[PDB]
């Protein structure tokens, strides 16, 4: 199949109702065998026996193989040529009448194209009946039909044929150009995403990208560690172990006399059939039957070689047990089966099949039983020697020891295991047993474990597994201690593409060992002589925060959600209204009080709106982030792709009426699930977001305007330490280094930087997968009735008398109201924690963002200058700007020196330290590298003077520190 | 609810139902057009103040 | 229980419900035509009856 | 009954500049308003015999 | 423990502004307190400079970011950013600077 | 793994259900992933402090 | 042993009522385990906050 | 569990968990890392910016 093949004439095929703008995977034929290019078909069109007899070109890959499915797609323009249909199948012909007039007999052409009183001939045996068309197709684009014989024209299967044979396509064509072409093919299983009626693209699901993509359930599966069990269901020798014993003689046997009347299409009159149980022999004294000994055996007899489409079979009636298997290692006590039908026993169905057509139901023995565990069942049917425990151990194999039955490899293990014959794990999964004849052990390893795979770029390149062995198209699979690491590409280690906590790995495919991000941080040290490093030259690097601070309000009708508006479930309810209303009431005041902080939180300035204008910023260009200018009317770039990327809120007033299909919101209004509009509705949300933002630039002052941005970020860093530089290039740097971050963060939502907005974009769209896969959840479990006939209450009350229809539907309701309350109580969870989170935003926006903290690592991973903030789905993301290290300065620091004299000194306050940069001295902070002038201000005395430090006398402390 | 006529192509199939799995809307048989359906008892609103 | 005040109140299973925002469906249950659409087939008799 | 457009509580609160030439205004005469808070501080211990 | 104890030195923790103090009391499975706090209620106009340096050599940065000068008259006076606070002007928060604008 | 135990029946039959467990066992794989990366975060190494 | 037991039909009946009920005993747990990472988000908060 | 599906021992319940299918992942603060960590913070703490 060609990529970007538009096969707008080919469709989906769906058994049930369309889905619509959906991706689902699923088993379609679509393994074209033969394209049988249409080459301008004739009226003489030709019949297709099941066979790679097409006319057509093979393509390469696919070329040839046994065509299971014949398809009838059409491509033709809007125009009707003459024609009939006449179709060949097994059980006979079929001839298709047709009139376009309205006579009956009228004129015999199927309409072509867009558009008649049409019937078809069916005859089986010699019996020939009539078909109605009844329903006149508006234009029929595709055609389809299978072997199987299930017929769906767009979908919504009609119905469903026993087989078919031949096909004639018996069209005149008077335009040359009737058809690009008119395929066979084959099945296969593939994906499929179709958006709004129209195609776009499939994915085969062959190679083990393309699988796991499929098992995604999407296309370009994300790079990421996944995991895939690969391990081969061929069927292989299972070993089996036993308990010795001599098996006496219980083995279940059957016959049956089936009268054979014709098996053909004329079974009018068709004998029934008599079976006569060959287990035991019968004494009609007692019913039951009974078991000789506790042993294993069971086998089923039958003659159903009578007709020419027969089969007889029993699958079950109402007990669990499934005939057949019984000597599957099954043990039972006392079953005492009988024909004679008794009470406390299973029955068993029997039917005979014509074909399909017709079911002829008898009923055969219905079967008895004990529970115990004397009865058993073994697939052979003597093992009186008992010396036979088949044992395979390397090999793959499947066991039965001691009654369990489990798949693994078996492996010879020495331990006395003197407690018991056998052990199981807490699962209950048997670990090991010990031989009968000799005392020796075996545990048992699992023959497929789990593995983990690693796709890089669309490709998988490494894997983790547990054995030495290369399984990929590259050269070299290294191994590892305790452990292994698969790679084929080979190792040059040169660097680390991928990190997991406790891997990593190259672009080649090479594993590195784990290296933690390299950082030197820089901490205080006490008054020491030492060589010291201080922070000069910084640019600024946003690192983003996304700040859950409110959920999504949702309120709940007892009576919408649960009678779905109706009156006696609505009565019904009502008694039990102290529940719902008492929960409805829960989540209703919570609604509320969370409006009530957000609004509380809410506020407006006057002199704060002007402040978005674009000629604050000045050089900056913030722009993107800017509000915009009101538009001559009384929202930021970033906000906005945001909400360009809010793929996977209105009034529902709007949706009930009109020409279009309600919107997935507005199902929600009529199912009762009345979304609120948000707190932070737009427009006193962006009235406030805007508030604030202007009043980082806007500090209490008389007017309403703005300041120059220039003077007024230098009052928020001197917060943190006092500025002595009076021309500022880290602004224009930073500026250049904030919008290169908006430029590129930015296309990446459409550098450790980058790291950290990678995980604020993951956050951000966990908040709204978890919130759509909430009330997904919520709705499926409307989609699941807990034990009721079928979800519908309409649909049970016309099913149901009043009685037993409150059972059902109270049953219902209590189900529903249990996970309503597990809903509402997850709802509690999220307010609770919504609230620590609200606590936290709101304690940073009033902090951080307003005036810097003196606490590091709170806000900015450094020194922190300001915060930006925006708004967000449900939340709010903040840009923390902040100051770093990036170079050092060397500088010398004295090990807080005393004057010779009884003066002496010691820190007037800890977060400053000399340094000896030349013969003057100098006291730069512990945060910046500001010549802060020498100050008696921060001077004390103290005595006791360490020659070690400082030769000064008081006198000449004025020529050294210039303290007045 | 009430049937509200619709004109769109719809042409994937039959019938469309929602998340829940009631229908959403209809395709006529005879001719293509198709019926949206809108609830009959939307839910309602309404405030209480000094009593 | 005559009156919207009384109704939602006898609903609070209380009395002099305080001020808030309550949830409603006054629509009438009053029995309507119930339109039918169905998918065309030649009806055979397949009705029981009974005596 | 008349709806009015939500407006936010208004207020004109006052944060730090930097030194500039403006005019200035500084709270002067307060007057105490008591803003009431509830904190959780143990939940009500309750034990169950499985018997 | 602490708003309580010693007014936290944190606007918008206890008492939206500056914090006075807070009672305590108890109440069904949990405790209520009553923080008494100052806010803005009258503001008072005022003319501040933009951080004049003084012509010589020396000239004026803050001595801790809290405070600001203002012209009430002929002398100045260095008032507080949380309130009026007349204090008198001194050199213990004082610093040279030389470039004079 | 948890449920088919490696049965490709259960394999066959859970997968149409994916969306529901590809939820789940992605909503607990993103997490670790995230709070795999938030200590890694933390985690931090200084050739000074080895010593 | 369920399928050993079972015929198709009623095997993936009793099948699929145990996988619908460990899919809910699955996402108890899977919500658990979210309640602890807020938890544990909350208490590394805390941690991180204080080493 | 590399090393416990094979051998003469029987497995350990943490192996068990493997083959159930309740793949424990290695500690994100596992030993290696873990320890290089708290140690360089310990050694952070008589040791500042020098
Ligand atoms: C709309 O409804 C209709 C019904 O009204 C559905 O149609 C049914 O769909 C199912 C699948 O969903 C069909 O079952 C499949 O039949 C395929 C045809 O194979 C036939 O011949 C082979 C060979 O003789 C038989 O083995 C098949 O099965 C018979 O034997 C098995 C033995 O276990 C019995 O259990 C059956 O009862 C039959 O007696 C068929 O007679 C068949 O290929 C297909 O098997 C594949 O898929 C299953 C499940 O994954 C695998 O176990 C199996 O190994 C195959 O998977 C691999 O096979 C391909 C071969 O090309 C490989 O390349 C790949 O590795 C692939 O994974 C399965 O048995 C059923 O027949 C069909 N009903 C009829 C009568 O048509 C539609 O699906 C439904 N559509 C929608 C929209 O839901
Ligand atoms: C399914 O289809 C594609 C993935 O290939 C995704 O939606 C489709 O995206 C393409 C982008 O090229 C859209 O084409 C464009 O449509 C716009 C709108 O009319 C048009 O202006 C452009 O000229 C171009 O034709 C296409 O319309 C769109 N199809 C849809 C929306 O159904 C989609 O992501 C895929 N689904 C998934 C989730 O895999
Ligand atoms: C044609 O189809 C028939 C089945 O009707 C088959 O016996 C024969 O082998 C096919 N011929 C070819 C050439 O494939
Ligand atoms: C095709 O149909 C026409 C009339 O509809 C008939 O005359 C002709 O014999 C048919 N041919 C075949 C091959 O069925
Ligand atoms: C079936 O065909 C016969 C002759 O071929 C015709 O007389 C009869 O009317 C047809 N059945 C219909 C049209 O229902
Ligand atoms: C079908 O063939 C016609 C020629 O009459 C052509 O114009 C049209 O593009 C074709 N339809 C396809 C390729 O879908
Ligand atoms: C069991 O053992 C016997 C003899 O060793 C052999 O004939 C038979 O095929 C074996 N079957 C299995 C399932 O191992
Ligand atoms: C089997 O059928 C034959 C005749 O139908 C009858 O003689 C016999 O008793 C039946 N049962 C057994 C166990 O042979
Ligand atoms: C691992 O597999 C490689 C590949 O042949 C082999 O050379 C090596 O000896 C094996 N080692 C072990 C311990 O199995
Ligand atoms: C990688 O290793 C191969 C084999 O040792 C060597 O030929 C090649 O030059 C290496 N490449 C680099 C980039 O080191
Ligand atoms: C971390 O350590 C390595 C080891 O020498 C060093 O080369 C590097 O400079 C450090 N990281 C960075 C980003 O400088
Ligand atoms: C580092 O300190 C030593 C004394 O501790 C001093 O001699 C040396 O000059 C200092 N380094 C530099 C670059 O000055
Ligand atoms: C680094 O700092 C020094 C000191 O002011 C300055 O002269 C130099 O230009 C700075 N370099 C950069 C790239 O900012
Ligand atoms: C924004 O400010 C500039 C100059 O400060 C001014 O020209 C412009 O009119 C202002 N915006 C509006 C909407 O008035
Ligand atoms: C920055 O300013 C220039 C000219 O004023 C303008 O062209 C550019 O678009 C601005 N930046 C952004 C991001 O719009
Ligand atoms: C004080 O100086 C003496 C030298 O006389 C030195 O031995 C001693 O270590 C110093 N003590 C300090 C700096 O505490
Ligand atoms: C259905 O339609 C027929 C004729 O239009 C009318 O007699 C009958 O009462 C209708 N019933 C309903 C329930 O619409
Ligand atoms: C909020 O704004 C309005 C708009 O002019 C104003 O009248 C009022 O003084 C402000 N609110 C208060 C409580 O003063
Ligand atoms: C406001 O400031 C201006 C200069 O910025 C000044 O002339 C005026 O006197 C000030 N307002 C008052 C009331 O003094
Ligand atoms: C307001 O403050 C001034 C300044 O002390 C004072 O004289 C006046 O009495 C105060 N007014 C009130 C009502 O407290």
């Amino acid at each position: 199949i060609p990529s970007d093949f538009a096969f707008n004439n080919w469709f989906l095929l769906t058994n049930t109702s369309s889905v619509v703008d959906g991706v689902v995977r699923s088993f379609q034929p679509l393994l074209l065998n033969c394209l049988w290019s249409v080459s301008g078909l004739r009226f003489t069109t030709g019949f297709v026996y099941f066979n790679g007899t097409g006319r057509g070109d093979c393509k390469g890959f696919s070329s040839d193989v046994l065509s299971d499915v014949i398809r009838y797609n059409l491509n033709f323009e809007e125009n009707l040529r003459r024609g009939t249909i006449l179709f060949k199948t097994s059980y006979g012909v079929v001839v298709f009448y047709c009139t376009n007039n309205t006579l009956v007999s009228g004129d015999a052409h199927i309409p072509f194209g867009t558009v008649f009183y049409c019937f078809v001939n069916t005859t089986i045996g010699n019996e020939t009946t009539s078909a109605f068309v009844g329903a006149l197709p508006k234009t029929v684009r595709e055609f389809v039909i299978s072997r199987t014989g299930h017929f769906y024209i767009n979908g919504y299967r009609y119905f469903t044929l026993g087989n078919v044979e031949a096909v004639n396509f018996n069209v005149t064509t008077a335009e040359t150009t009737d058809f690009c072409t008119v395929a066979l093919a084959s099945y296969a299983d593939v994906l499929v995403n179709v958006s709004q009626t129209s195609i776009a693209n499939i994915i085969y699901c062959n190679s083990v990208i393309n699988r796991l993509r499929c098992d995604q359930l999407s296309f370009d599966v994300p790079d990421g560690f996944y995991s895939t069990s690969p391990i081969q269901s061929v069927e292989l020798p299972v070993s089996i172990v036993s308990l010795p014993v001599y098996h006496k003689h219980t083995f279940i046997v059957l016959y049956v006399d089936f009268k054979p009347q014709s098996g053909g299409g004329k079974c009018f009159n068709c004998y029934p059939a008599g079976v006569n149980i060959t287990l035991a022999n019968f004494n009609e004294t007692k019913g039951p039957l009974c078991v000789d000994t506790s042993h294993f055996t069971t086998k089923y007899v039958a003659v159903y070689a009578n007709v020419g489409r027969w089969s007889a079979s029993i699958n079950t009636g109402n007990c669990p047990f499934s005939f057949g298997k019984v000597n599957n290692f099954v043990k039972f006590g006392s079953v005492c089966f009988s024909l004679k039908d008794i009470p406390g026993g299973c029955a068993m169905p029997i039917v005979a099949n014509w074909a399909y057509s017709k079911y002829y139901t008898i009923g055969s023995l219905y079967v008895s039983w004990s529970d115990g565990d004397g009865i058993t069942g073994v697939p052979q049917p003597v093992e009186g020697v008992s010396s036979f425990m088949n044992v395979t151990l390397d090999k793959c194999t499947k066991y039965n020891i001691y009654d369990v039955s489990g798949v693994g490899v078996i492996r010879v293990s020495n331990d006395t295991f003197l407690n018991g014959i056998t052990y199981t794990s807490t699962s209950g999964n048997l670990l090991g047993f010990k031989d009968v004849t000799k005392g020796t052990i075996y545990s048992i390893t699992p023959c497929n474990p789990p593995d983990q795979l690693v796709v890089y770029q669309q490709a998988v390149v490494g894997a983790m597994l547990s054995e030495n062995f290369t399984s990929y198209g590259f050269s070299n699979v290294v191994e590892l201690p305790k452990f292994f690491y698969a790679s084929n590409g080979t190792y040059n280690c040169t660097d680390a593409v991928l990190t997991y906590s406790s891997f990593g790995v190259c672009a080649d495919g090479s594993i590195i060992a784990v290296q933690p991000r390299n950082v030197s941080y820089d901490s205080v040290s006490a008054i020491v002589t030492a060589n010291l490093s201080i922070p000069s030259n910084w640019t600024t690097s946003v690192q983003v925060e996304y700040l859950q601070i409110t959920s999504t309000p949702i309120v709940v009708d007892c009576s919408t959600y649960v009678c779905n508006g109706n009156v006696r479930c609505v009565e019904l309810l009502k008694q039990y209204t102290s529940a719902c209303k008492t929960i409805e009431d829960a989540l209703r005041n919570s609604a509320m009080l969370e409006s009530a902080d957000v609004s509380e939180m809410l506020t407006f300035d006057k002199k704060a709106f002007t402040l978005a204008n674009v000629s604050s910023f000045g050089d900056y260009n913030l722009s993107s982030v800017i509000p915009s200018l009101p538009r001559s009317g009384s929202r930021s770039a970033i906000e906005d792709i945001l909400f360009s990327k809010l793929v996977t809120d209105a009034d529902y007033k709007k949706c009930t009426k009109g020409l279009s299909i309600a919107d997935l919101a507005c199902a929600q209004y009529y199912n009762g699930i009345m979304v609120l509009p948000g707190v932070a509705d737009a427009e006193r949300m962006a009235m406030y977001t805007g508030s604030l933002i202007g009043g980082i630039a806007l500090g209490g002052l008389t007017s309403a305007a703005s300041i120059p941005f220039s003077l007024a970020i230098q009052s928020r860093l001197n917060y943190v330490a006092l500025q002595t530089d009076v021309l500022q290039e880290n602004q224009k740097i930073l500026a250049a280094s904030f919008n290169k971050a908006m430029t590129n963060i930015v296309d990446a939502f459409t550098s450790q930087a980058l790291q950290t907005v990678a995980t604020a974009l993951n956050k951000i769209q966990d908040v709204v997968n978890q919130q759509g896969n909430s009330l997904n959840h919520l709705t499926s479990q409307l989609r699941q009735n807990f034990q009721a006939i079928s979800s519908s209450i309409q649909a049970i009350y016309d099913r149901l008398d009043i009685i037993q229809a409150d059972q059902q539907v109270d049953r219902l309701i209590t189900g529903r109201l249990a996970a309503l309350n597990v809903f509402v109580s997850h709802t509690l969870t999220k307010y609770t924690e919504v609230r620590a989170s609200r606590q936290l935003a709101q304690q940073k926006v009033n902090e951080c963002v307003k005036s810097q903290s003196k606490r590091y690592g709170f806000c900015g991973n450094g020194t922190h200058i300001f915060s930006l903030v925006n708004a967000a789905p449900e939340g709010l993301v903040f840009l923390h700007t902040v100051l770093l290290p990036t170079q050092y300065k060397d500088v010398e620091a004295w090990s807080g020196l005393c004057v010779d004299g009884r003066n002496g000194y010691v820190l007037r306050q800890p977060n400053l330290a000399l340094y000896k940069e030349g013969n003057y001295y100098r006291i730069t902070s512990r945060i910046m590298f500001e010549p802060r002038i020498p100050t008696i201000a921060d001077f004390v005395q103290i005595e006791n003077c360490n020659v070690t430090f400082v030769n000064i006398s008081r006198s000449e402390l004025q020529t050294i520190v210039p303290e007045y």
